[PDB]
DNA sequence: CCCGGACCTGTGACAAATTGCCCTCAGACGG
DNA sequence: GCCGTCTGAGGGCAATTTGTCACAGGTCCGG
């Protein structure tokens, strides 16, 4: 199936993207790859890859990608536009895209990979990029150990401000996104929270393979 | 000494957003 | 050439999940 690869820098910049925007990301990185920044996407493709009906499929591009206006990234700065000219469609069932020429060296580069089916049933988009950021860290065999800190997860992934209370950070977050991944990746994934004096200050996760 | 206050934890409530589903009907094609 | 079928672009839904905050209940500080 297809072999995601991207530079560490994407893994690590700073953005607030869908779950459904983040599935079509995974293709432009794929698309681009595999070579101006104009890439496509067939509607019957789509549906076929993520198991979803045609309709269903065609309300997630068009709605993805409409909001995909005003998105930003920035790379730890620097500020950038995922795209620089509105989607549109040439042909019944095909959208046609422009991705920002500025952003190709940072997603060809020190760099992270992982099969597309580890991550196709996630549903959460935080819990996709805590996926992302532990495969970088892994090895051949599929093991790894990391150490993240609470303030750069809450400004790399653009937690929303009411995770910045610790309770609700665990409960909306912490939890549910180990959850997912203990269930619906072929990864095992454990942790323990490291403190200093009150504060909780780094979490650190520990992972094998299945 | 015990207080009021500034920290910290977890849970119950509710509001706002997203999920996979369902139904309608016109476009593109082929036989 | 007309029509039958597969598509996909629209319009909606209720059931769950995600985002937010009040209040109970712990500690330690300082005065
Ligand atoms: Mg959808
Ligand atoms: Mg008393
Ligand atoms: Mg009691
Ligand atoms: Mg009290």
């Amino acid at each position: 199936s297809p072999r995601i690869v991207q530079s560490n820098d994407l893994t690590e910049a700073a953005y607030s993207l869908s779950r459904d925007q983040k599935r079509m990301l995974y293709l432009f990185v794929d698309q681009i790859r595999k070579s101006d920044g104009i890439c496509e996407i067939h509607v019957a493709k789509y549906a076929e890859i993520f198991g979803l009906t045609s309709a269903e499929a065609s309300k997630d591009i068009r709605q993805a990608l409409k909001s995909f206006a005003g998105k930003e990234v920035v790379f730890y700065y620097e500020s950038f536009p995922w795209f620089i000219k509105p989607a549109h469609s040439p042909s019944r069932g095909l959208y046609s895209v422009h991705i920002n020429p500025y952003l190709i060296p940072f997603f060809i580069g020190r760099f992270t990979q992982f099969r597309l089916s580890e991550t196709k049933e996630i549903t959460n988009p935080y819990a996709m990029r805590l996926y992302e950021s532990l495969c970088q860290y892994r090895k051949p065999d599929g093991s790894g150990i990391v150490s993240l800190k609470i303030d750069w997860i809450i400004e790399r992934y653009q937690l929303p401000q009411s995770y910045q209370r610790m309770p609700d950070f665990r409960r909306r977050f912490l939890q549910v996104c180990v959850n997912e991944i203990n269930s619906r990746t072929p990864m095992r994934l454990s942790y323990i929270e490291k403190k200093k004096g009150r504060q909780t200050t780094h979490i650190v996760f520990s992972f094998r393979d299945i």
